[PDB]
Protein backbone atom coordinates (compact mmCIF):
# COMPACT_ATOMS: atom_id res chain seq x y z
CA UNK A 1 0.00 0.00 0.00
CA UNK A 2 2.37 2.68 1.30
CA UNK A 3 5.25 0.35 0.48
CA UNK A 4 5.63 2.42 -2.72
CA UNK A 5 5.42 5.85 -1.09
CA UNK A 6 8.13 5.00 1.48
CA UNK A 7 10.21 3.55 -1.30
CA UNK A 8 9.86 6.84 -3.20
CA UNK A 9 10.18 9.00 -0.11
CA UNK A 10 13.42 7.15 0.68
CA UNK A 11 15.04 10.24 -0.88
CA UNK A 12 18.01 6.70 5.75
CA UNK A 13 16.75 9.52 7.98
CA UNK A 14 13.40 9.50 9.80
CA UNK A 15 10.87 10.41 7.12
CA UNK A 16 7.28 11.57 7.53
CA UNK A 17 4.42 12.40 5.17
CA UNK A 18 0.67 12.93 5.27
CA UNK A 19 -1.71 11.48 2.66
CA UNK A 20 -4.71 13.69 3.18
CA UNK A 21 -3.70 16.29 5.83
CA UNK A 22 -5.40 14.42 8.65
CA UNK A 23 -2.77 11.76 9.16
CA UNK A 24 0.97 11.19 9.49
CA UNK A 25 3.31 8.30 8.78
CA UNK A 26 6.94 8.24 9.89
CA UNK A 27 9.45 5.53 9.16
CA UNK A 28 13.14 4.86 8.90
CA UNK A 29 15.29 2.13 7.40
CA UNK A 30 18.34 0.22 8.57
CA UNK A 31 20.13 -3.06 7.92
CA UNK A 32 18.21 -6.11 9.09
CA UNK A 33 19.74 -7.46 12.30
CA UNK A 34 19.21 -10.78 14.08
CA UNK A 35 16.77 -10.55 16.97
CA UNK A 36 15.96 -6.88 16.35
CA UNK A 37 12.28 -6.07 15.85
CA UNK A 38 9.76 -3.26 16.63
CA UNK A 39 9.99 -4.28 20.29
CA UNK A 40 13.57 -3.02 20.41
CA UNK A 41 12.57 0.60 19.70
CA UNK A 42 10.53 3.35 21.34
CA UNK A 43 8.84 5.93 19.11
CA UNK A 44 7.54 8.85 21.22
CA UNK A 45 5.93 12.14 20.25
CA UNK A 46 4.10 15.05 21.84
CA UNK A 47 1.58 17.76 21.03
CA UNK A 48 1.65 21.24 22.57
CA UNK A 49 1.79 20.73 26.34
CA UNK A 50 0.59 17.13 26.27
CA UNK A 51 2.54 14.29 27.91
CA UNK A 52 4.81 12.42 25.50
CA UNK A 53 3.09 9.33 24.09
CA UNK A 54 4.47 6.28 22.35
CA UNK A 55 3.51 5.09 18.89
CA UNK A 56 2.91 1.40 18.07
CA UNK A 57 5.90 0.52 15.87
CA UNK A 58 5.87 -1.83 12.88
CA UNK A 59 8.56 -3.59 10.88
CA UNK A 60 8.41 -4.53 7.22
CA UNK A 61 10.78 -5.88 4.59
CA UNK A 62 12.09 -3.81 1.68
CA UNK A 63 12.89 -4.43 -1.96
CA UNK A 64 16.47 -3.56 -0.99
CA UNK A 65 17.26 -5.75 2.00
CA UNK A 66 17.04 -3.18 4.79
CA UNK A 67 14.07 -3.12 7.13
CA UNK A 68 11.51 -0.40 7.68
CA UNK A 69 10.02 0.60 11.01
CA UNK A 70 6.92 2.73 10.82
CA UNK A 71 4.40 4.37 13.06
CA UNK A 72 0.99 5.62 12.04
CA UNK A 73 -0.07 8.29 14.54
CA UNK A 74 -3.50 7.76 16.08
CA UNK A 75 -6.02 9.85 14.17
CA UNK A 76 -6.52 12.12 17.22
CA UNK A 77 -3.02 13.64 17.24
CA UNK A 78 -3.09 14.47 13.53
CA UNK A 79 -6.28 16.50 13.22
CA UNK A 80 -4.66 19.95 13.38
CA UNK A 81 -1.39 21.49 12.21
CA UNK A 82 0.25 21.88 15.60
CA UNK A 83 3.97 20.95 15.47
CA UNK A 84 4.80 17.32 16.32
CA UNK A 85 8.01 16.56 18.17
CA UNK A 86 9.22 13.08 17.33
CA UNK A 87 11.96 11.15 19.16
CA UNK A 88 13.21 7.63 18.38
CA UNK A 89 15.56 5.87 20.80
CA UNK A 90 16.70 2.26 21.14
CA UNK A 91 14.73 0.10 23.59
CA UNK A 92 17.79 0.61 25.81
CA UNK A 93 17.46 4.38 25.57
CA UNK A 94 20.24 4.87 23.04
CA UNK A 95 19.31 7.95 20.92
CA UNK A 96 18.72 7.59 17.18
CA UNK A 97 16.16 10.06 15.75
CA UNK A 98 14.86 13.41 17.00
CA UNK A 99 12.87 16.00 15.05
CA UNK A 100 9.79 18.19 14.56
CA UNK A 101 7.02 17.87 11.97
CA UNK A 102 4.21 20.04 10.62
CA UNK A 103 1.73 17.73 8.92
CA UNK A 104 1.19 20.57 6.39
CA UNK A 105 4.78 20.43 5.13
CA UNK A 106 5.18 16.79 4.19
CA UNK A 107 2.36 16.08 1.79
CA UNK A 108 2.55 13.00 -0.42
CA UNK A 109 -0.79 12.38 -2.19
CA UNK A 110 -1.72 9.09 -3.81
CA UNK A 111 -1.15 8.94 -7.56
CA UNK A 112 -3.93 10.25 -9.82
CA UNK A 113 -6.41 7.60 -11.01
CA UNK A 114 -8.84 6.73 -13.78
CA UNK A 115 -6.39 7.69 -16.51
CA UNK A 116 -7.79 7.36 -20.03
CA UNK A 117 -6.52 8.63 -23.38
CA UNK A 118 -8.97 9.15 -26.24
CA UNK A 119 -7.44 9.66 -29.65
CA UNK A 120 -10.02 12.14 -30.95
CA UNK A 121 -8.28 13.93 -33.82
CA UNK A 122 -7.98 11.85 -37.00
CA UNK A 123 -3.06 13.33 -34.27
CA UNK A 124 -4.18 14.99 -31.05
CA UNK A 125 -4.76 12.92 -27.96
CA UNK A 126 -7.02 13.79 -25.07
CA UNK A 127 -6.08 12.73 -21.55
CA UNK A 128 -8.47 12.76 -18.60
CA UNK A 129 -7.86 11.50 -15.09
CA UNK A 130 -9.05 11.91 -11.55
CA UNK A 131 -7.41 13.48 -8.53
CA UNK A 132 -5.96 11.18 -5.82
CA UNK A 133 -9.14 9.74 -4.19
CA UNK A 134 -10.33 11.34 -0.97
CA UNK A 135 -8.03 14.37 -1.14
CA UNK A 136 -9.14 17.88 -0.06
CA UNK A 137 -8.51 21.14 -1.93
CA UNK A 138 -8.19 19.42 -5.29
CA UNK A 139 -7.90 22.91 -6.78
CA UNK A 140 -4.46 23.22 -5.15
CA UNK A 141 -3.17 20.02 -6.67
CA UNK A 142 -0.86 20.44 -9.64
CA UNK A 143 -0.05 17.71 -12.10
CA UNK A 144 2.78 16.43 -14.22
CA UNK A 145 2.08 14.21 -17.21
CA UNK A 146 4.63 11.87 -18.64
CA UNK A 147 4.82 11.19 -22.34
CA UNK A 148 7.10 8.42 -23.46
CA UNK A 149 7.39 6.44 -26.69
CA UNK A 150 9.58 3.56 -27.85
CA UNK A 151 13.84 2.43 -31.39
CA UNK A 152 15.56 4.77 -28.92
CA UNK A 153 12.44 6.10 -27.28
CA UNK A 154 12.01 9.54 -25.80
CA UNK A 155 10.14 11.15 -22.91
CA UNK A 156 8.64 14.61 -22.52
CA UNK A 157 6.87 16.48 -19.68
CA UNK A 158 3.67 18.51 -19.51
CA UNK A 159 2.80 20.83 -16.62
CA UNK A 160 -0.84 20.98 -15.60
CA UNK A 161 -1.62 23.88 -13.25
CA UNK A 162 -4.42 25.23 -11.08
CA UNK A 163 -5.98 21.81 -10.66
CA UNK A 164 -7.11 20.80 -14.14
CA UNK A 165 -7.53 17.03 -14.44
CA UNK A 166 -7.40 16.93 -18.22
CA UNK A 167 -5.33 18.08 -21.18
CA UNK A 168 -4.59 17.76 -24.88
CA UNK A 169 -1.34 16.62 -26.40
CA UNK A 170 -0.25 17.67 -29.86
CA UNK A 171 2.88 17.30 -31.99
CA UNK A 172 2.96 13.60 -31.08
CA UNK A 173 4.96 11.66 -33.67
CA UNK A 174 2.74 9.76 -36.08
CA UNK A 175 2.42 5.97 -36.14
CA UNK A 176 4.06 5.48 -32.75
CA UNK A 177 3.55 3.95 -29.33
CA UNK A 178 2.93 6.37 -26.49
CA UNK A 179 2.53 5.63 -22.80
CA UNK A 180 1.00 8.26 -20.52
CA UNK A 181 1.10 8.68 -16.73
CA UNK A 182 0.04 11.37 -14.25
CA UNK A 183 1.41 12.41 -10.87
CA UNK A 184 0.40 15.18 -8.48
CA UNK A 185 1.29 17.33 -5.50
CA UNK A 186 0.08 20.53 -3.82
CA UNK A 187 1.07 23.73 -5.62
CA UNK A 188 2.84 24.68 -2.41
CA UNK A 189 0.15 27.14 -1.31
CA UNK A 190 0.82 26.35 2.35
CA UNK A 191 1.56 22.65 1.76
CA UNK A 192 5.14 21.45 1.75
CA UNK A 193 5.46 18.09 0.06
CA UNK A 194 6.75 15.90 -2.74
CA UNK A 195 5.43 14.52 -6.02
CA UNK A 196 3.06 11.58 -5.76
CA UNK A 197 4.00 8.45 -7.69
CA UNK A 198 3.05 8.01 -11.34
CA UNK A 199 -0.48 6.78 -11.94
CA UNK A 200 -1.09 3.47 -13.65
CA UNK A 201 -0.02 4.11 -17.27
CA UNK A 202 -2.16 3.99 -20.43
CA UNK A 203 -0.61 3.43 -23.88
CA UNK A 204 -2.00 4.16 -27.35
CA UNK A 205 -0.72 3.92 -30.93
CA UNK A 206 -0.98 6.92 -33.22
CA UNK A 207 -2.35 6.45 -36.78
CA UNK B 1 -26.11 34.54 3.31
CA UNK B 2 -23.20 36.50 1.91
CA UNK B 3 -24.84 39.26 3.94
CA UNK B 4 -24.85 36.97 6.95
CA UNK B 5 -21.12 36.40 6.94
CA UNK B 6 -20.49 40.00 5.78
CA UNK B 7 -22.09 41.44 8.89
CA UNK B 8 -20.19 39.04 11.11
CA UNK B 9 -16.85 40.35 9.81
CA UNK B 10 -17.93 44.00 9.92
CA UNK B 11 -18.16 43.24 13.66
CA UNK B 12 -14.40 49.44 8.59
CA UNK B 13 -11.48 48.21 6.50
CA UNK B 14 -11.03 45.82 3.56
CA UNK B 15 -12.49 42.50 4.76
CA UNK B 16 -11.98 39.24 2.81
CA UNK B 17 -12.89 35.66 3.71
CA UNK B 18 -12.82 32.14 2.25
CA UNK B 19 -15.71 29.65 2.66
CA UNK B 20 -13.80 26.64 1.28
CA UNK B 21 -10.06 27.29 1.09
CA UNK B 22 -10.44 27.77 -2.68
CA UNK B 23 -12.41 31.01 -3.06
CA UNK B 24 -12.23 34.64 -1.96
CA UNK B 25 -14.50 37.60 -1.36
CA UNK B 26 -13.40 41.01 -0.17
CA UNK B 27 -15.45 44.04 0.65
CA UNK B 28 -15.53 47.21 2.64
CA UNK B 29 -18.31 49.46 3.85
CA UNK B 30 -18.79 53.21 3.76
CA UNK B 31 -21.54 55.78 4.06
CA UNK B 32 -24.04 56.09 1.23
CA UNK B 33 -22.96 58.96 -1.02
CA UNK B 34 -25.09 60.22 -3.91
CA UNK B 35 -23.30 59.75 -7.18
CA UNK B 36 -21.10 57.05 -5.67
CA UNK B 37 -21.44 53.61 -7.24
CA UNK B 38 -19.11 50.64 -7.98
CA UNK B 39 -17.92 52.51 -11.06
CA UNK B 40 -16.28 55.05 -8.78
CA UNK B 41 -13.74 52.53 -7.48
CA UNK B 42 -11.04 50.24 -8.86
CA UNK B 43 -10.27 46.93 -7.16
CA UNK B 44 -6.82 45.73 -8.27
CA UNK B 45 -4.83 42.68 -7.21
CA UNK B 46 -1.70 40.79 -8.19
CA UNK B 47 -0.29 37.35 -7.36
CA UNK B 48 2.36 34.93 -8.67
CA UNK B 49 3.95 36.58 -11.74
CA UNK B 50 0.49 37.77 -12.81
CA UNK B 51 0.22 41.33 -14.06
CA UNK B 52 -2.16 43.43 -11.94
CA UNK B 53 -5.80 42.83 -12.83
CA UNK B 54 -9.07 44.35 -11.73
CA UNK B 55 -12.05 42.70 -10.12
CA UNK B 56 -15.70 43.51 -10.78
CA UNK B 57 -16.96 45.59 -7.87
CA UNK B 58 -20.54 45.27 -6.73
CA UNK B 59 -22.62 47.52 -4.56
CA UNK B 60 -25.36 46.46 -2.21
CA UNK B 61 -27.21 47.89 0.82
CA UNK B 62 -26.33 46.76 4.35
CA UNK B 63 -28.80 46.74 7.22
CA UNK B 64 -27.52 50.06 8.54
CA UNK B 65 -27.44 52.68 5.80
CA UNK B 66 -23.79 52.25 4.90
CA UNK B 67 -23.17 50.61 1.53
CA UNK B 68 -21.08 47.55 0.78
CA UNK B 69 -18.72 47.14 -2.16
CA UNK B 70 -17.52 43.58 -2.80
CA UNK B 71 -15.26 41.69 -5.16
CA UNK B 72 -15.35 37.96 -5.73
CA UNK B 73 -12.06 36.79 -7.17
CA UNK B 74 -12.14 34.28 -10.07
CA UNK B 75 -11.63 30.61 -9.12
CA UNK B 76 -8.42 30.85 -11.12
CA UNK B 77 -6.76 33.37 -8.82
CA UNK B 78 -8.01 31.51 -5.77
CA UNK B 79 -6.43 28.06 -6.14
CA UNK B 80 -3.36 28.61 -3.91
CA UNK B 81 -2.31 30.00 -0.54
CA UNK B 82 0.35 32.13 -2.20
CA UNK B 83 0.32 35.80 -1.09
CA UNK B 84 -2.17 38.14 -2.79
CA UNK B 85 -1.75 41.90 -2.86
CA UNK B 86 -5.09 43.65 -2.86
CA UNK B 87 -5.62 47.38 -3.43
CA UNK B 88 -8.73 49.53 -3.52
CA UNK B 89 -8.51 52.91 -5.24
CA UNK B 90 -11.04 55.61 -6.00
CA UNK B 91 -11.60 56.22 -9.72
CA UNK B 92 -9.72 59.49 -9.11
CA UNK B 93 -6.74 57.33 -8.34
CA UNK B 94 -6.89 58.26 -4.65
CA UNK B 95 -5.97 55.23 -2.44
CA UNK B 96 -8.54 53.75 -0.05
CA UNK B 97 -7.23 50.32 0.94
CA UNK B 98 -4.03 48.30 0.80
CA UNK B 99 -3.24 44.83 2.16
CA UNK B 100 -1.40 41.58 1.55
CA UNK B 101 -3.13 38.35 2.58
CA UNK B 102 -3.30 34.56 2.31
CA UNK B 103 -6.52 32.73 1.55
CA UNK B 104 -5.67 30.52 4.51
CA UNK B 105 -5.56 33.49 6.93
CA UNK B 106 -9.23 34.38 6.59
CA UNK B 107 -11.46 31.33 6.83
CA UNK B 108 -15.13 32.05 7.45
CA UNK B 109 -16.86 28.66 7.16
CA UNK B 110 -20.52 28.08 6.46
CA UNK B 111 -22.55 27.20 9.51
CA UNK B 112 -22.98 23.55 10.55
CA UNK B 113 -26.20 21.75 9.56
CA UNK B 114 -28.59 18.99 10.56
CA UNK B 115 -28.88 19.80 14.26
CA UNK B 116 -31.08 17.22 15.90
CA UNK B 117 -31.57 17.26 19.65
CA UNK B 118 -33.25 14.53 21.68
CA UNK B 119 -33.40 13.44 25.32
CA UNK B 120 -31.49 10.45 26.69
CA UNK B 121 -31.50 10.21 30.47
CA UNK B 122 -34.27 11.22 32.85
CA UNK B 123 -32.46 13.52 35.28
CA UNK B 124 -32.33 16.18 32.59
CA UNK B 125 -30.05 14.98 29.79
CA UNK B 126 -30.20 15.56 26.05
CA UNK B 127 -27.67 14.77 23.33
CA UNK B 128 -26.95 17.03 20.37
CA UNK B 129 -26.12 15.66 16.92
CA UNK B 130 -25.28 17.55 13.74
CA UNK B 131 -22.93 17.47 10.76
CA UNK B 132 -20.18 19.86 9.59
CA UNK B 133 -20.89 22.59 7.01
CA UNK B 134 -21.44 21.10 3.51
CA UNK B 135 -18.71 20.77 0.89
CA UNK B 136 -16.04 21.67 3.47
CA UNK B 137 -12.49 20.32 3.33
CA UNK B 138 -10.54 19.17 6.40
CA UNK B 139 -13.52 18.49 8.67
CA UNK B 140 -11.08 16.94 11.17
CA UNK B 141 -9.66 20.40 11.79
CA UNK B 142 -13.11 21.90 12.47
CA UNK B 143 -13.99 22.82 16.06
CA UNK B 144 -17.48 23.57 17.29
CA UNK B 145 -19.45 25.49 19.84
CA UNK B 146 -22.87 24.70 21.10
CA UNK B 147 -25.10 27.44 22.34
CA UNK B 148 -27.69 26.18 24.78
CA UNK B 149 -30.35 28.72 25.63
CA UNK B 150 -33.68 28.58 27.43
CA UNK B 151 -36.42 31.21 27.21
CA UNK B 152 -38.14 33.89 32.68
CA UNK B 153 -34.69 35.44 33.15
CA UNK B 154 -33.51 32.93 30.57
CA UNK B 155 -30.10 31.32 30.30
CA UNK B 156 -27.22 30.73 27.89
CA UNK B 157 -24.34 28.28 28.24
CA UNK B 158 -21.61 27.34 25.75
CA UNK B 159 -20.28 23.84 25.14
CA UNK B 160 -16.96 23.83 23.26
CA UNK B 161 -17.01 20.55 21.32
CA UNK B 162 -13.70 18.81 20.75
CA UNK B 163 -11.92 18.58 17.35
CA UNK B 164 -13.99 17.32 14.44
CA UNK B 165 -16.36 15.29 16.59
CA UNK B 166 -19.97 16.26 15.83
CA UNK B 167 -21.68 14.84 18.93
CA UNK B 168 -22.62 16.52 22.19
CA UNK B 169 -24.06 15.79 25.64
CA UNK B 170 -26.05 18.40 27.50
CA UNK B 171 -27.00 17.71 31.09
CA UNK B 172 -28.53 19.49 34.04
CA UNK B 173 -31.22 21.26 31.99
CA UNK B 174 -34.07 22.90 33.94
CA UNK B 175 -37.47 21.23 34.23
CA UNK B 176 -40.31 21.96 31.81
CA UNK B 177 -38.37 24.52 29.78
CA UNK B 178 -37.94 25.19 26.09
CA UNK B 179 -34.28 24.94 25.17
CA UNK B 180 -32.82 26.11 21.87
CA UNK B 181 -29.60 24.79 20.44
CA UNK B 182 -27.28 26.17 17.77
CA UNK B 183 -23.82 25.15 16.66
CA UNK B 184 -21.11 27.31 15.14
CA UNK B 185 -17.95 26.19 13.36
CA UNK B 186 -14.38 27.36 13.14
CA UNK B 187 -11.45 25.79 11.38
CA UNK B 188 -9.21 24.78 14.27
CA UNK B 189 -6.10 26.86 13.95
CA UNK B 190 -3.77 24.21 12.58
CA UNK B 191 -2.34 26.82 10.22
CA UNK B 192 -5.66 28.38 9.12
CA UNK B 193 -6.43 31.78 10.64
CA UNK B 194 -10.07 32.77 10.78
CA UNK B 195 -13.35 33.63 12.44
CA UNK B 196 -16.37 31.66 13.68
CA UNK B 197 -19.17 30.81 11.30
CA UNK B 198 -22.67 32.02 12.02
CA UNK B 199 -24.93 30.12 14.37
CA UNK B 200 -26.39 27.15 12.52
CA UNK B 201 -30.15 27.02 12.17
CA UNK B 202 -31.50 26.57 15.73
CA UNK B 203 -33.16 23.45 17.06
CA UNK B 204 -35.65 23.63 19.87
CA UNK B 205 -36.80 21.02 22.33
CA UNK B 206 -39.23 21.01 25.26
CA UNK B 207 -38.09 19.62 28.65
CA UNK B 208 -40.30 17.15 30.60
CA UNK B 209 -41.33 17.73 34.21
Amino acid sequence: KFESKAALLAAEELLCFTERLEDLVCFWEEAASAGVGPGNYSFSYQLEDEPWKLCRLHQAPTARGAVRFWCSLPTADTSSFVPLELRVTAASGAPRYHRVIHINEVVLLDAPVGLVARLADEGHVVLRWLPPPETPMTSHIRYEVDVSAGGAGSVQRVEILEGRTECVLSNLRGRTRYTFAVRARMAEPSFGGFWSAWSEPVSLLTP
